[PDB]
């Protein structure tokens, strides 16, 4: 597991159609490749898969709470203040994103446009028309559909009935430039889908689930305040912090930029930010595979409740670990995660 993928670089995948009909056994493949070791891997669909014929009746659709995302600090380390504005169509949206005062600044390469996202990012606030729940599949898409993944994942309805919004659900995230996600990992320390529908590319920085917890060291060094406050202050989706910042501090990390049509999966413990080119849409969903069940016994959660959501683990120990279950009640189950290993399902491949 150590010798694939050894800088844990982010993997790229290009799947034919009948290797794309399964799911979680293509999660499993990549795995397989060491692909969970850089905590992000982007995934290339068919060239005849579409999930919708086109995106021209979407312009009366409402994102209900719109963020104007207020940024305040300075060399490298910020924090974002997410504010909500009454509810707008797509249509007003894009006309916003593609005027003169919040359209994408002229550059020649991504390099350029990163620059002046971490030069100008606490100025001119942009508005993100974010987690916005909803689909943009066609109902007949049975095909890596965001909105029906049937992971393990689907225990939580399938056994109690209820749904957590962007966990078990599709979000919608309409962007524009500046528009931007700060450092987290998921809910539970759970995977995520995020398909990019249209638009302008969608840019992102992670680390290594191995290297994670010198981010957490990091962010309670700069936030001794926050850190007091909350055992996971991550979790409030918050803190940015630049490459730059990261470099100096000796923070391993990688960056990819995501292009219209193309799949981001994020692994249980990865840590990723990142921030939009211009107008875009991504649908996004988290998932689980076998892998995931020790990461959500171990998650450390948001302590202050600005973050709500909890799993019980339970269902998933009796069902998958029925041999550590009493150990795990106990408090006894001292298991320790190799970042490094692959999913069970993988086995196949290996
Ligand atoms: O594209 C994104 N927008 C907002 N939040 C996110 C969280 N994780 C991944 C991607 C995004
Ligand atoms: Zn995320
Ligand atoms: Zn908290």
């Amino acid at each position: 597991s150590e010798t694939l993928n050894p800088s844990a670089r982010i993997m790229t995948f290009y799947p034919t159609m009948e290797e794309f009909r399964n799911f979680s056994r293509y999660i499993a493949y990549i795995e397989s490749q060491g692909a969970h070791r850089a905590g992000l891997a982007k995934v290339v669909p068919p060239k005849e898969w579409k999930p919708r014929a086109s995106y021209d009746d979407i312009d009366d659709l409402v994102i209900p709470a719109p963020i104007q995302q207020l940024v305040t600090g300075q060399s490298g380390l910020f924090t974002q203040y997410n504010i909500q504005k009454k509810a707008m169509t797509v249509r007003e949206f894009r006309k916003i994103a593609n005027s003169d005062k919040y359209c994408t600044p002229r550059y020649s390469e991504f390099e350029e446009l990163e620059r002046k996202y971490w030069k100008n990012l606490t100025f001119n606030p942009p508005i993100y028309g974010a987690d916005v729940n909803g689909t943009l599949y066609e109902k007949h898409v049975d095909e890596w559909n965001i909105g029906r993944l049937r992971t393990i994942l689907d225990l939580v309805e399938k056994e109690s009935g209820i749904t957590i919004e962007g966990v078990n659900t599709p979000y919608l995230y309409f962007g524009m430039w500046k528009t931007s996600f700060a450092w987290h990992t998921e809910d539970m320390d759970l995977y995520s889908i995020n398909y990019l529908h249209f638009g302008e590319p969608k840019s992102w920085y992670s680390v290594p689930p191995e290297h994670g917890k010198r981010l957490e060291r990091l962010a309670k060094g700069f936030f001794p305040g926050s850190a007091q406050s909350c055992e996971a202050f991550l979790r409030h989706k918050m803190t940015l912090i630049s490459p730059l910042m990261l470099k100096k501090y000796g923070i391993p990390f990688d960056k990819v930029t995501q292009e219209a049509g193309e799949f981001m999966i994020t692994f249980p413990y990865g840590y990723h930010a990142g921030f939009n080119h211009g107008f875009n849409c991504a649908e996004s969903t988290n998932f689980a595979t076998r892998r995931w069940i020790e990461y959500g016994k171990q998650a450390v959660l948001c302590s202050c409740r600005k973050d709500m959501v909890k799993i019980s683990m339970d269902v998933f120990v009796r069902k998958f670990q029925p041999e550590r279950y009493k150990l795990w009640k106990a408090g006894k189950d001292n298991t320790v995660i190799d970042h490094t290993l692959p999913t069970p399902e993988a086995a196949e491949f290996l």
